């Protein structure tokens, strides 16, 4: 038996003379416990909203909610997608809750010294549904504990190691590139940035090959950024590596008929002795240089070979997820990211997936009178321009390796990656795992067409 | 009938069923609600902690989170008081619980454009102690609530106007000095700091004479500091003078056998082309100067004339209160008030009278030797050294003014007298009434001795 | 009695003073030995592997970046029926780390300790004092401790790095866990620890933290004896609130006002169960950046040198 049930409630709909005395008006994720019919056992009342205006983010909110008041119950059952009279379809119901229950039970308590809760159920008919959000929070969780871990534990060489270990789960194809090997593929922007560290750096190519399109995805994984010897205005900066990674551990449950491959530098930048200087010029790839004028602006230096890499003469569609800029949140905020392309079916696509998701991205515009902001007087390009518009101008130098014909897209989500703001619905302190659900729905979409 | 009951529980205490089932441990303010045993109303079970080690904070701490468990219940009858078991004796617990009740009911909505409770009871024969704790509840959200006030509303003449209304409801002798009968009084540094701004100052005292003690009151009324001409590095700066007031306000309900008078100086401290400048010479009222090195250490300016004015050869004893310095904060953090006396004696009573309050203080020395800090090129001392140690500097600097022989006490109370961090226990984000609890227990003790 | 203790202090100004590139980690253990040879002090200095064996986690970590290796030095007076443990903090240069500052002189606290010992000898008290002296160097460089790593102690408890420049508490953590570990009868510590203090106490006064009120009125009647200003801080312990962590059991640094108290109370968490303990702040008063005045130069100080030889006097007719 079930020790707690949690039953949704939409605005107007009937609960007990305790819960009306209680104050429960069926507000979004509002939870009122009281004791079961018989005494033996807990309801939760759960709010639901009006029935008109609830969505999924609704329900994934509410089944969160349930989650934190559960108490020490062993057994919980959410009755939560029961709840019909919204416009959301029941499929939609089960999998944003199953979504939530999981997304809303996140800890991350590996560091501390010193749960009966043993089972949550997911009450519906929609069991295809269940699987895949259980499948799409599992993989947000992943990325919430990669970017959660430590740096001195999740440093380069334990990040390839760790993603190695994951891809024989699945037998995901994976191959480490390390020492010698790293340096005959050319990504002079990574070797160059890493060089400071005492720990080296790391390339890793993760592939999922189950289909007529095939997709590369590009995550920046900086285990560990100081800013280097410009300094900043740290741990986190491997957000897009995070959940490139998740995503592609989720594709295998899924079993879309679609290819796609992982692209995963990984470094630290570090001031040291021997660090990457203001005034070094790299030579990248495809043969053009970039001038270092500020060693903080170290992401899209160590982008642009892999980017060269991935879209070389082959991938239909490359997308990069990278915490890139802190210029974007002064005027996004802190929940939102930025999304680049030129191709706008490609930015209707990511828009409806995040949408679907719940997680909020801003399409901002590839301005061309920015591309001015990318001169230097002794490079190609410079890294920084010292003048405001940084998200944009970090989206054109990026958009400069990616190889002629190619649709790409670029998602800059810096700020929502990490929530140093309190918990709020499904989304805990800390690590967030943001884009994995935004981007296993782009695959989905993209996979069907 | 009560509609809610809250029942104190210490741990190891009984609880049904459906309390422990939703994880009631008795932690101290946890609150489990739950139905009334007739099914008709609810019962809150808060704990207590254990008997052994819960003071007299424990229980003012549990009925603030009483109160705000109560949903929208239009009674509320708090049994908390009757737990025993504790070494607080039922007078003490009755007098907190009384305290926490009021306290943590505040409420500022005032300025808010668009409370169903109606009655709160303290179950307990102590009648006389729930009668002082509502009474000292009372004084301190009168304090929070003139803390609270924008500046705007809360202007030098209209506070001396508050201030008249509040005496009249017990007639305390009140007198309000403006103008020309203000510039006779000679309090050259109220003058001085209020000029720049377009309110005018006023000097307010406010007596209680019901005895062969006579204590009197400086409070700090700096209504709104905007640093002056030197800048901070608001509206909170007379949190010093709320408590003076609130604490006279309380006495003629008491029936303290002592006479308690107040030194009220009210100004706004503002930008202006006719503002205080920096090397400006004040002449005060014992004929001592004082250069201003810095605008925004205005409040100590202010106090110096009025403390000379209140030692005057006469009362007993003279204890001020105000926000003074921002240095307090850096070491002792953000909810302890610093003290300084000479009196050992008077120490003693004062940090008492705070831990039967439950109000934070900690003893800071008279350091000797930081009276070189003092010194001024031009006048007799400065009201700003830029070094360290501005905290025991400003002490100092007020000592200078009480004449020789008289008794004294400094409360600097920047930090606790405005929450700027979230509410916690019975103490709300905003203006909290710091000090006025402590000041009353300490007028209480000295009625005594 | 008086040149001793003046002598001892003045051994301490030179610690205090003497460049970081001449008073290295290992050259400062090695300077110890030299001195505890001189009254056959009992003195133990621990390197390398024989310095990983004892768990002291914080030194390590904190002590990594730097090109110097960290040294852990022993020191004990043993000429009784009460044993005191001192614990002094070595940083013998301090840049901040990663974090940076907002630097020689961040050894103060084991200068003291070590300067009082070297009068024990002479003053034949009858009671055995115990010296713990972890030195390092916190440096910028690629293997230098970052914000975000966690450090597991001695005592299997956690610390989040937030702050690369909060790293004495972290260094003096794992060694009052060796010091008060199941025996000592009372420990105190003095470091340079938090620059927090100063700002209310001013530049010439160090701050004491101790539960023991008996302990407090030993400490402050021995300052006053010495002509040392200290003004005790209470152990709020609405401040532990600030040393929570979303990671570990604690962080080094909250970002908020209090740190000194919040300091004394990280520290407080390494002093096993029922021994007594004090912790002497002095980070303001052990190097005098202002005028020479009275019997006190401009520099390094020897601050508590006199106070330390004081309390221990007392403690030894009690
Ligand atoms: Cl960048
Ligand atoms: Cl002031
Ligand atoms: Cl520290």
């Amino acid at each position: 038996a079930a020790d707690v049930v949690a039953c949704g409630r939409h605005t107007g709909a009937a609960v007990g003379a305790f819960s009306r005395r209680r104050g429960f008006v069926a507000r979004p994720g509002q939870v009122v416990a009281e004791p079961s019919a018989d005494g033996r056992a807990v309801v939760l009342n759960v709010g639901l909203g009006p029935a008109g205006s609830a969505t999924a983010a609704t329900f994934r909110a509410a089944a969160a909610a349930s989650v934190r008041a559960v108490g020490p119950a062993r057994t919980l059952r959410l009755d939560l997608a029961l709840a019909d009279g919204s416009g959301v379809p029941a499929a939609e119901r089960a999998r944003a809750v199953a979504e939530g229950a999981v997304l809303g039970l996140y800890r991350y308590d590996e560091y501390r010294s010193a749960s009966p809760l043993a089972e949550v159920i997911v009450a519906t008919p929609e069991r295809r549904a269940v699987a895949e959000g259980l499948a799409a929070a599992e993989a947000t969780c992943l990325a919430r504990d990669l970017v959660n871990c430590p740096a001195g534990t999740l440093t380069p060489p334990a990040f390839a190691d760790r993603i190695r270990e994951l891809a024989h789960t699945a037998g995901l194809d994976c191959a480490v590139y390390e020492g010698a090997g790293l340096t005959e593929l050319g990504l002079t922007g990574l070797t160059a940035v890493g060089r400071g560290s005492a720990e080296p750096p790391r390339y890793v190519e993760l592939t999922y090959d189950p289909p007529a399109l095939t997709v590369g995805l590009v995550g920046k994984g900086v285990t560990f950024d100081s800013g280097g010897l410009s300094l900043k205005p740290m741990k986190a900066d491997m957000g897009g590596a995070a959940a490139v990674v998740a995503a592609l551990t989720a594709l295998p449950r899924l079993g879309l008929p679609l290819r796609v491959r992982g692209h995963l530098p990984l470094a630290e930048n570090m001031p040291d002795g021997g660090a990457l200087r203001v005034g070094d010029v790299v030579r990248h790839l495809d043969g053009t240089t970039t001038e270092i004028t500020h060693t903080d602006n170290e992401g899209r230096v160590v982008l642009a070979d892999v980017l060269v890499r991935a879209s070389r003469p082959r991938s239909d569609l490359v997308v990069d997820v990278a915490t890139l800029t802190s210029a974007a949140v002064h005027a996004l905020g802190t929940r939102t990211g930025a999304l680049f392309t030129p191709d706008d079916r490609l930015a209707q696509t990511v828009l409806a997936a995040s949408e679907r998701a719940g997680e909020s991205f801003c399409r901002l515009p590839l301005l061309a009178h920015e591309r001015r902001n990318l001169r230097s007087a002794v490079a190609d390009r410079v890294n920084c321009s010292h003048r405001h518009g940084d998200t944009i101008q970090a989206a054109l130098f990026l958009q400069d390796f990616v190889a002629a014909g190619v649709p790409w897209a670029h998602l800059d989500i810096a700020a929502p990656a990490y929530n140093d703001e309190g918990p709020y619905a499904e989304v805990p302190y800390g690590g967030t795992g943001f884009a994995v659900r935004t981007l296993i729905e782009t695959l989905r979409a993209l996979s069907e067409g």
